[PDB]
């Protein structure tokens, strides 16, 4: 019994909550595609300058 | 993030606003027509007094 105690601390203290995790992963994924829509966004700015010439 | 600040700053000190340049060239362009036609217009002076002889 001790044993099984100890090892079930060790994950206590280590194991991740996989539940939660998948919310972060869906989160993250649509913040990294709109990150790379954002960075589209910045990269045209100097585009808008070659219509005063 | 300090190698972007001191770019930007670089481009701060030495970057043209274009969008008040393109304002400068029409006028400056106009205003080199209009040099053209007031020399001219010196340029006639003489041609007046051969009316008299």
């Amino acid at each position: 019994k001790l044993q099984d105690s100890l090892d079930a601390g060790v994950g206590n203290l280590v194991d991740a909550d996989l539940a939660k995790e998948s919310a972060k992963l869906q989160s993250l994924q649509t913040k990294q595609q709109l990150g790379v829509q954002a960075l589209s966004i910045a990269n045209s700015s100097s585009s808008a300058i070659l219509s005063l010439f």
